[PDB]
């Protein structure tokens, strides 16, 4: 299995969500920013693995579920099966990681993602290990009812930039907003 990564966009209040949608109106570029970044392996035969709460997996549009092109896992303790046009299904972070070493996954994942939502990007950013977190800063407020958990920047570096990734500000709808990539390793 190949690297396991964050990606998500938040607004300058940490906001992700707000009642299952976006706080801000729809970003198209910021948008395929994410699909080229979770869909794109560098290992030939191999997809990547996109690891997603419940909820984060109910908000996204039917039309784009699952994400094309990647593998999808659903992280709940209530679902007993996969829900409609997902993949996998895990209890818990750790159990998804773990499916991931056994035969039926072994051999067909290259990058992990996880895309949400705050419980599960928590879990992930301390647990131990080589972790990246790809972060869309959307450079103003919005109103929020969930919020991605703080970046300690003490074992998280900003890196000063990474291939694929533009640098510079980028501007959709009236809205700036910049990419990011952080990586740590403990
Ligand atoms: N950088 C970044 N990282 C993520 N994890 C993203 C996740 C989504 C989720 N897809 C989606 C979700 C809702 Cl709530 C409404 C309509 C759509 Cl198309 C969209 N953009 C993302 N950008």
């Amino acid at each position: 299995v190949g690297s396991l990564n964050c990606i998500v966009a938040v607004s300058q209040n940490m906001g992700i969500g707000k009642n299952g949608d976006l706080p801000w109106p729809p970003l198209r570029n910021e948008f395929r920013y994410f699909s080229r970044m979770t869909t794109t392996s560098s290992v030939e035969g191999k997809q990547n693995l996109v690891i997603m709460g419940k909820k984060t997996w109910f908000s996204i549009p039917e039309k784009f579920r699952p994400l094309k092109g990647r593998i999808n896992l659903v992280l709940s303790r209530e679902l007993k099966e996969p829900p409609q046009g997902a993949h996998f299904l895990s209890r818990s972070l750790d159990d998804a990681l773990k499916l991931t070493e056994q035969p039926e996954l072994a051999n067909k994942v290259d990058m992990v993602w996880i895309v949400g939502g705050s419980s599960v990007y928590k879990e992930a950013m301390n647990h131990p290990g080589h972790l990246k977190l790809f972060v869309t800063r959307i450079m103003q407020d919005f109103e929020s009812d969930t919020f991605f958990p703080e970046i300690d920047l003490e074992k998280y570096k900003l890196l000063p930039e990474y291939p694929g990734v533009l640098s510079d500000v980028q501007e959709e709808k009236g809205i700036k907003y910049k990419f990011e990539v952080y990586e740590k390793n403990d």
